[PDB]
């Protein structure tokens, strides 16, 4: 698996935010770092 999605471009999809992004896999979670 773990195509397409980068972690380090849905951590930026959920830092705009105050959150951390983690997108591991293809399935990306913004997440209260």
């Amino acid at each position: 698996g773990s195509a397409f999605c980068n972690l380090r471009r849905c951590e930026l999809s959920c830092r705009s935010l105050g959150l951390l992004g983690k997108c591991i896999g293809e399935e990306c979670k913004c997440v209260p770092y």
